[PDB]
């Protein structure tokens, strides 16, 4: 079929939608040529020509070169110049471009088509210093990019001429000086490769095309595609384009810009421009580029034409654009455009402002603020700073701003483990290596005693937004004792610690965290997301601070309240749980449970007070007993699948009798003060329907006994958590007896894959390397496997009970691809951590 | 609808198939009456009358009593005697019976229908001492069984008259003496309950029927149905039957027999008979009953008629029969029959012999030897006794015969734990309580230093067939030190020990065990099972002794060879495994693996040598590293859930040099053993496959090391590589796995664990409680769960076969021996079941019985 697509004045054979055959670069070059912008004419060789090149043994196919000669005749016709003609020279650039921007592709060669004769005619036409400088550039770049010669061999001949002649800067080289450096660069070819330089532009061009195709199979490119699971791309496109020269004088240059400020969203051009240079010299950092307001004054015609063109591109693409442009003697040329990268604050503002401008609607605005944009705006702060100002023990460097509260761990292994166990971990070490990065991503905060603002932990944490305090030197860490000292004060492993990476303060114990999310444009945006979403969002709240904090983020109820987290209360809660954990005769056991209802009823009262009017779904006692650390009988080989959940609750029914009485008694109590209370009881680890029915009998019994204490007016629901794969297999029998389902996708992933999350680190990252797992199954839900159990359990459940409310309270409630999947299956709510609530609120809206 | 079914001379309204409405007793009474045997006439009240009684508030339904009177008119017409008529008295028995033999039902009342007038007429007709003796029996039984008076209150009036009169035995009481004891028994009623005895036989009968119906709701019956998951039976039947009298004199009696010997299978009548007694007096053990050879001589007409009737019953039912019969004045009467219980040895012999007689065919013979019969014949023995005769350290009592080889444990907790972990455990304790029974069922052998042949461990172990040595007194056990001493010699926990419960010998260390299965009738029987079965049976063999031992039991190959079990050999294997277990840098790791191929290739050579000609399926290294028992090394190996940790193919994709090692070992031993003409069909199984990419990774390593190994010589060996289906996700995405796999094998241990969410070693805190309250109908680790795990087995087999038609699908879990599971795997359409070597014949029988 057709594999060469031209583009020129007002016409182009392709468009912005054909990125698979033309890459974003060639596609957008065609689109800008169609729109009518001044785009240098050229042609694009298809990615299917690259696929055919890579499969026929690195050769051009028969028709390809003649088809290239056809497109070159089009470029030569429009430019009125032939390749290799010293009278009317046509100089080219060879550019790489795939459908996705990626490393390993061949760098662009500029000023192609030069030799001694052409430079003579070019110097005659357009100035000598320009011509020999461009020929210097060509020899350097062509040898570098096509012939594999290092750039250093050319730079050393440059510095050698600067020394031998006594010149200082590049600008102080004469035309004859550059004419000699041309000869030196030509000699580099013979000195390095043993072959002289191609004088024939047709062979120059062919070697450049072959090199761009060869770059598709480059090791850096193969490593990028292998490490990012990047499939489906079958090649790169080659863009041969006529040269415009930003180095003919001081009325020429090269520049880049965003059409709006990518950090702040401000509707002002944000770019750089360098006078008398080519290509990527504005980004290379040797010469200092100037801002656009400088070009407004010294190149006014090109700046007016630039503002015009940027207004046209925002109108056409309907988005903020990242642009490359080049001016040749006051005449502007457009050479690349694409949708510009921006921050979260910029994405929100540009989105909202573009709605107010009538450029896009709200559905596209929701689809243009990524969840990673929104994550940059949900970093927590401390509730009241003056509360901790007396608990500050140390003060280091404010490496990455934020606020973290967690437990002290001294290894990245324990950080991955404690994050998998549900703890909040603060990784304290003298310094961080890349071998720690995995655990560094698991920790809520990082604390190092070494390194500065450009430390490893500092830079790494800035990329993530994690809180980090660096170079806190008064800390002395001791990994062998699992302790660090601040002066005379010792801090052991597992102790609570807080970090203010904005001020660099190290703070004792737990502190109150709050969301800051105050932006007016953000409030409007999340208003759009709440209107557009079908799926509801609940929260995973245990403490009453987390309930109000969750409700403030827009939560429509609590989908999971863990009762075991109620035992982080005080001396009187933590010490009393040991009584039930070391119970012997059920007479001895009933003395610990019946001495605990005020210990939980007031705790539950805190939850109902914050969440009045919205459903609160409380689970029963899930985890096993031997993690509140006689003790030999409690030790288990696999505590993930041991005496746990409803299994300790059918055995030992007095625990269920206790906590179910606490929830109902707090429900009646809080209901009398006008607080509307809709409670739900969730039974964990249901694998058989008789397990559920046993807990329903205990729930109905204790409920009717509790409704002796006053009026019985409270209507309630009882349901299961779907954690066990068998529950999904026999859900038709479970759904008849259940009021709601809630998928526990942590335990369901664990038992479906056969993975213990705490023990997965010895192989998991290795599986991610070799493409065995496309994603982390604990972060992203597995649609082909676990998803079938979610699908069948939902279908069987609904078919056995039409009024069945089905949700999910796993860690997957925040991940956007998972939330997209749960809307696919047709769930009613997702439940996630309180600070993750807005992420789900956006993810539920983007489908 | 119809609720009373009569039975009498040559006719009966029911048949042996109507056990739901008539119970086995009433059904077989009807069947014997139809065949033409002398069965006393009576009637059967349906179980539906019992169901309706239990739901209407303990009352008779409307027409039932008139319906009972219709059947009694039939019984009265045949016997020529009316109920309550002193001229022609009809005496009855009231018998219980449900569809399944079960406790809690009411014991039978005999001699019903007596009072002062009736006994006067009965004494006038048939003898006085007979009549008052029968009236004595009636008051005693009727008060005991219907009125809830203890039997002791009647027996003490008997012994009180024997004391006050000076008589010794029952025979020395005259008619007038029994006539007085009758008055004493009547007074027992008033002394115990405050009410006198029912004189009206119609009220006597109604109270007896009400009592049988009430017995269905008795606590012992409710406990039996609750503990054995017996649903759907909705009542018991009532059999009212005319009395025949085995106590009229010395030409009458009661007897019982099996038609053949239930222990040995001998085709000779095996029974007892007691003269001048009623009902269960032959079994009660107060008087000494006589054998049938006595009855042959002193009651010849009844014994000819008895042999005739037993020949007729074996002909009709086509089985060995358990019978009750009663003689009244040289005339034989049949009162109960049913298929007799017998042992394994008897079941096999009677089955085979009945085939040779052309009474039953082979299909029914296979369905008449239960797997629990066959388990009584597969108890292992030692390979050569003389080998250990010099290692005997102690000698105790031969409590229960057998042979056990295992590790020494000192608690029932460690016995349950070590049996769940896969170890063979020998429970050594001073004596055994019932609190140990659970662990006693887990141990391969029991050793006690106290108690005799009737000890707790002795009797318990005889019921199971487990090896037990009792009362070995020269042993001194110390549970706190985890040790026991024999004289000066100390034996620590975990040490290997062997026991011969047949001779009572205590033996040092491991010994070679062997099957004894030598019976010619058994060999013929298992020949029939092998012909009838579709499903193949493989073995789970690791040691070369287990491979030949398995091949001897009829195994058609090895379905699972655990490579980790190759390391439990000697100093040079157990010490070398610690090198690979403590490997750090892959230069350090490759020094332990490459120094181990002869360590495993000779081990594998032992397997190929025994299993020439049949497929051997070897799995890769399954279990995690941290169970081969350093501060930086042992902490990295400690895991929270070692069942789902760095395990199986996960350490084998990570650290690919382990797979590169053992895959080279299997192939090099394959070529080596193939050159000596031994036909070798090897198979490589990759465990814990959850993603198809895990499998394909191991296939690339398997194909690579295979082609490298075929540089050593010829590549003539064609092989198969496949997965074990342990992970539920593998069943969910089996369509992608079957394309890259040559065979599947379901690991139903791990699959049950991950499907239910159960850790087997941690299930004891709740499992038996779940078995109580009917939450789990069966143990999911012994019996396969069809509604749940079975769906994953079903879909993985269907998807696998649909993606690869030549896919051989089997199973090598513990469920390969359970008959209900094997029945299920034939249902799904598997190709083989693989199980332990001594369990091989059980599967061979279970695969045949469908
Ligand atoms: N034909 C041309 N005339 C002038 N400048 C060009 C031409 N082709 C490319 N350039 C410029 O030279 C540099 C190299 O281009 P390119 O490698 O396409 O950018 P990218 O960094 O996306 O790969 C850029 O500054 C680009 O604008
Ligand atoms: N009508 C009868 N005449 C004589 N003997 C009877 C009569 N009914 C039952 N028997 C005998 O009395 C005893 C009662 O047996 P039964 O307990 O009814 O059967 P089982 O306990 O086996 O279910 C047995 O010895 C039986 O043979
Ligand atoms: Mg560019
Ligand atoms: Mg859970
Ligand atoms: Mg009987
Ligand atoms: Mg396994």
């Amino acid at each position: 079929k057709k594999r060469v697509f031209t583009f020129g004045k007002g016409r182009s054979e392709g468009n912005r939608d054909m990125k698979s055959l033309l890459g974003g670069k060639g596609a957008n070059l065609a689109e800008m040529s169609s729109i009518g912008l001044s785009v240098p004419p050229g042609l694009t060789i298809s990615t299917e020509a690259c696929e055919e090149y890579q499969q026929n043994g690195k050769s051009l196919p028969p028709g390809l070169w003649d088809e290239i000669s056809e497109g070159l005749d089009y470029v030569q016709k429009e430019m009125s110049a032939s390749l290799g003609d010293p009278s009317k020279p046509l100089l080219l650039s060879v550019r790489s471009g795939a459908a996705i921007s990626m490393p390993g592709m061949m760098d662009t060669v500029l000023n192609l088509g030069l030799n001694d004769e052409v430079v003579a005619g070019l110097a005659g036409k357009s100035g000598a210093r320009f011509a020999y400088d461009s020929y210097r550039r060509f020899l350097d770049m062509f040898g570098n990019v096509v012939m594999g010669i290092p750039h250093s061999l050319f730079d050393e001949k440059l510095e050698q001429m600067k020394a031998e002649k006594g010149i200082h800067l590049d600008t102080d080289l004469t035309a004859a000086d550059l004419k000699d450096l041309v000869e030196k660069y030509k000699n580099v070819y013979v000195e390095a490769k043993g072959e002289k330089f191609p004088t024939d532009p047709k062979k120059q061009l062919e070697l450049a095309v072959n090199a761009v195709f060869d770059s598709w199979d480059s090791p850096r490119a193969n490593k990028y595609r292998s490490i990012n699971q990047i499939t489906g791309l079958k090649g790169t496109a080659v863009n041969i384009q006529s040269m415009v020269f930003g180095n003919m004088g001081n009325t020429s240059g090269t520049g880049v810009l965003f059409t709006r400020n990518p950090s702040t969203g401000e509707k002002k051009l944000y770019g750089e421009f360098l006078i008398n240079a080519q290509g990527e010299d504005v980004v290379a950092g040797i010469r200092t580029p100037e801002d656009l307001g400088t070009m407004e004054t010294c190149m006014p015609e090109a700046y007016k034409e630039l503002v015009e063109n940027c207004e046209i591109l925002e109108r056409h693409y309907k988005d903020m654009m990242d642009i490359e442009f080049t001016v040749q003697e006051n005449r502007l040329w457009m050479l690349q455009c694409r949708t510009g990268k921006r921050t979260g604050k910029g994405a929100v503002r540009i989105a909202v402002d573009m709605v107010n401008e009538g450029l896009i609607d709200t559905r596209t605005a929701i689809k243009r603020v990524e969840t990673q944009h929104l994550d940059q705006l949900l970093h927590p702060q401390f509730e009241d700073p003056s509360a901790y100002k007396s608990h500050v023990v140390a003060t280091g460097l404010p490496a990455s701003p934020g606020a973290a509260v967690g437990q002290v761990c001294f290894s990245a292994e324990d950080a991955e483990t404690w994050h998998a166990q549900g703890k909040s971990a603060i990784l304290v070490r003298t310094e961080t290596s890349p071998e720690d990065v995995g655990g560094m991503h698991a920790a809520a905060g990082i604390l190092t005693a070494r390194g500065g603002m450009t430390s490893h932990a500092a830079v790494v944490a800035r990329g993530w937004g994690k809180c980090c305090v660096s170079g806190c030197a008064d800390i002395r860490v001791n990994d062998d004792m699992k302790i660090f000292t601040i002066g005379d004060r010792v801090i052991k492993e597992g102790d609570w610690l807080s970090l203010n990476g904005t001020t660099g303060e190290v703070i004792l114990g737990k502190q109150l965290l709050a969301p800051p999310a105050m932006s007016n444009d953000l409030e409007i945006f999340m208003s759009w997301a709440d209107q557009a979403r079908r799926l509801k969002v609940m929260a995973n709240a245990d403490t009453p601070n987390d309930a109000l904090t969750a409700r403030n983020n827009g939560a429509q109820g609590i989908g999971l309240c863990r009762t075991e987290h109620m035992f982080f209360a005080s001396d009187e809660r933590i010490k009393a749980v040991r009584k039930m954990i070391m119970a012997v005769t059920p007479e001895q056991r009933k003395v610990a449970l019946d001495l605990l209802l005020p210990y939980q009823r007031s705790d539950f009262e805190g939850i109902f007070r914050a969440m009045d009017g919205l459903p609160v779904t409380i689970r029963l006692l899930d985890p096993p007993l031997h993690e509140f650390l006689k003790i030999e009988n409690l030790s288990e080989v696999n505590p993930m699948l041991g005496f746990r959940g409803c299994r300790l609750g059918i055995s030992y029914p007095e625990l269920t009798e206790m906590q179910v009485r606490a929830i109902f008694q707090a429900a009646v109590s809080m209901t009398n003060q006008g607080v509307t209370v809709i409670p739900e009881i969730m039974v964990p680890l249901v694998g058989t329907p008789q397990e559920l029915r046993h807990q329903i009998s205990v729930i109905r019994g204790v409920a009717a006994n509790v409704f002796a204490e006053m009026g019985v007016t409270l209507e309630y629901k009882v349901g299961t958590m779907i954690e066990i794969p068998r529950a999904a297999l026999i859900a038709e029998e479970i759904g008849k007896e259940a009021d709601f389902f809630s998928f526990g996708t942590n335990d369901l992933t664990q038992m479906t894959f056969g993975y213990s999350r705490d023990d997965v680190g010895k192989f998991l990252q290795i599986y991610l390397a070799q493409g065995i797992l496309q994603h982390d199954p604990f972060e992203v839900i597995d649609q082909k496997g676990v998803g079938q159990l979610i699908k069948m359990a939902t279908e069987k459940g609904r078919a056995a009970n039409p009024s069945l409310k089905v949700g999910i309270c796993g860690e997957h409630g925040g991940e956007p691809s998972s939330v997209a999947f749960f809307d696919g299956v047709g769930l009613d709510y997702v439940s996630c951590s309180p600070f993750r609530v807005p992420i789900a609120r956006l993810a539920a809206a983007q489908v």
